[PDB]
């Protein structure tokens, strides 16, 4: 009943160009079986959305990587929010949404925007830059660690740790196992900064620790919640902003529209998240035999969702393969959906918005002027290097 496919969605060939294999996965059926890793797969919008919005049947407390925490020891203590189910998930989730709240954005927006404008001015002085290292990486590095309240020393561990975490959701391929080796220094840095004395006052970190008073989290839970933000708060935003710049470089008509109305900046970023979906995939585990679409999945089975595929499903999107900064993106799953929906989405959107606004107002053209280097990661899609010529407006 369920088609079996030999596609390895964690192979370098797949990462290099996933779109054809994603149409094959969508068109094979609403539920496929991936013989390479003995997991179920869902690549259409409808089933991806369904799985994300049934956390009782498709749980996260058995890990959202390939590994089943019921069967193997997690490579690090489980995240209290990503790798938890309701009700244990609920109060830690509420703390993080209050920490990363609409009201919190008001306190950081002006500083994030001035830093975005200053970076674009700096890049315009150099002209030929790497839109990854000099922009997509540099800008979030210039605002997020400080907003966390992190000290200056050791920030070089942050991006390596984030890439490890994302690779670790993957199967035990050499990307993952090489990341887990080589990981000890990054883990020790990150874990130490999660301790209250190391988090500057007013920052996101100290704000998490300040919620240990309410009955929502206990003091021994606060370091792991800080770890969550240091795990998830940087690399995807870098690659989301990298995606947007890449899109504007490949679709000059869209840059011209953005320049003509910079208030499109926020939706231009949202569309880049749909179009390139920095978080490509992750898993749920069935707590129960379930009929998904029209297929039966046993208990205790890993289910791989293809978020980027669902965001390009022609069953849900008109011209899914076009970057359209005026598209109604509402409903894309680039930030997930349901109870785990990205709790840091307001920070990502703010960072992406103020950067695209700075470019919208200051840049006339973005031309690729060197070899584009892709990043290969078991769950992240993004760029290693994106040489561009920025022409000032
Ligand atoms: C473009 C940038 C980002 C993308 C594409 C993204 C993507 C996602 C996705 C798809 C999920 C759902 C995971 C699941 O359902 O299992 C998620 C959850 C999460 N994200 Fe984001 N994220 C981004 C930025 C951020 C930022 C800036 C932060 C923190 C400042 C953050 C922190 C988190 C956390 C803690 C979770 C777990 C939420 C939960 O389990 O309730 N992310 N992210
Ligand atoms: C899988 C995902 O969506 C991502 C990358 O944003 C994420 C990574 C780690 C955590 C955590 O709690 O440590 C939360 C989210
Ligand atoms: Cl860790």
């Amino acid at each position: 009943t369920i088609p079996h496919l030999a596609i390895d969605p964690f192979s370098l060939d797949f990462f290099d160009d996933p779109y054809p294999d994603q149409q094959t996965l969508r068109d094979a059926g609403p539920v496929v079986y991936l013989d390479k890793w003995n997991v179920y797969g869902v690549a259409r919008y409808a089933e991806v959305h369904a799985v994300l919005n049934d956390p009782t049947t498709f749980c996260s407390s058995r890990g959202v990587g390939l590994s089943d925490f019921k069967k193997e020891k997690p490579w690090r203590p489980p995240s209290l929010i990503l790798e938890a189910d309701p009700p244990a998930h609920t109060r830690p989730r509420a703390v993080l949404s209050k920490v990363l709240s609409p009201a919190t954005m008001k306190t950081i927006r002006d500083g994030f925007a001035a830093a975005a404008d200053a970076k674009v001015d700096e890049l315009l002085q150099r002209g030929c830059i790497d839109a990854i290292a000099d922009l997509a990486e540099a800008y979030p590095l210039s605002v997020f660690p400080d907003a966390m309240g992190l000290k200056q020393e050791g920030r070089e561990h942050l991006l390596p740790y984030a890439g490890l975490v994302l690779n670790a959701f993957g199967p035990p391929n050499e990307l993952r196992q090489t990341a887990i080796e080589r990981s000890a220094p990054h883990q020790a840095y990150v874990n130490e900064q999660c301790q209250r004395p190391n988090l500057a006052p007013g920052g996101f970190g100290a704000c998490i620790h300040a919620f240990t008073d309410t009955g929502e989290i206990t003091p021994d839970e606060a370091p792991l919640l800080v770890r969550s933000l240091l795990s998830a708060g940087l690399d995807t935003t870098v690659n989301g902003i990298g995606a947007a710049v890449y899109c504007l470089a490949r679709f000059p008509g869209e840059l011209q529209r953005l320049r003509s109305d910079p208030t499109l900046a926020r939706n231009a970023f949202e569309e880049a998240v749909r179009f390139e979906s920095p978080v490509q995939t992750f898993f749920r585990t069935t707590t129960r035999e379930v009929e998904l679409g029209g297929a039966v999945i046993g208990e205790g089975e890993k289910v791989l969702m293809f978020l980027g595929s669902a965001n390009r499903d022609p069953r849900r999107w008109s011209d899914p393969d076009l970057y359209d900064i005026t598209r109604k993106t509402s409903g894309h799953v680039g930030f997930g959906s349901g109870v785990h929906m990205c709790v840091g989405q307001l920070v990502a959107r703010l960072e992406g918005e103020v950067m695209l606004s700075a470019l919208a107002r200051k840049v006339a053209a973005i031309d690729i002027d060197g070899p584009v280097k892709r990043r290969f990661n078991n769950t992240l899609r993004g760029l290693e290097s994106l040489p561009v010529k920025l022409t000032p407006a």
